[PDB]
Order: structure tokens, then sequence, then C-alpha cells
């Protein structure tokens, strides 16, 4: 028992024609957690260590997968969330 829970229960909240805020439920562990990470399909995206995140550089008109992934300052990562099917 190390490495921390995978983010669940993801959601998007706030969406530009550029900029997206994700959302999504905290691991249930934090004792040794820094922050999270989100995928853009296939590729690490942009990071973040609170409970948001912030993704610019998208087109509009266009599908765009993303997820999140909690790490751990030992080198320790959890497992993808939900996949969230956002149209910019």
């Amino acid at each position: 028992h190390m490495a921390p829970t995978a983010p669940t229960n993801l959601a998007s909240t706030a969406q530009t024609t550029s900029s997206i805020t994700l959302s999504w439920t905290a691991s249930t562990d934090n004792v040794g957690v820094t922050g999270y990470d989100v995928y853009n399909g296939t590729a690490l995206a942009t990071t973040v260590t609170g409970t948001t995140a912030t993704i610019s550089g998208l087109a509009a008109d266009t599908s765009y997968t993303f997820t999140v992934k909690a790490k751990d300052a030992a080198g320790n990562v959890s497992a993808a969330s939900n996949a969230v099917s956002v149209k910019t």
C-alpha cells in the first residue's frame, strides 16, 4: 500500500474555444500525493496539483478525450479516470 488511488467521477465545467476546465474527485489517500496529470488521448497533456485542470491550445469543432492520473513524490502513479468526450 504505497501508490495513491486513481481519480474517479471526472467531469467538465467551464470550456471555451481554447481553454477548458476539468474537475474530479480527489484521491482518498494523501500521505504522499502531490498533484494530478491530465491525459489528452494517449499522451500526457497538462499538469495540476489541485482539484481542477486547465488545457490550452484546442481547435474548435473537434473531439477531445481527457482523463486524470494521481501521482506520488516517490515514483508511484495511480490509474486513469473515465474518459470525458468534450467537443470544443
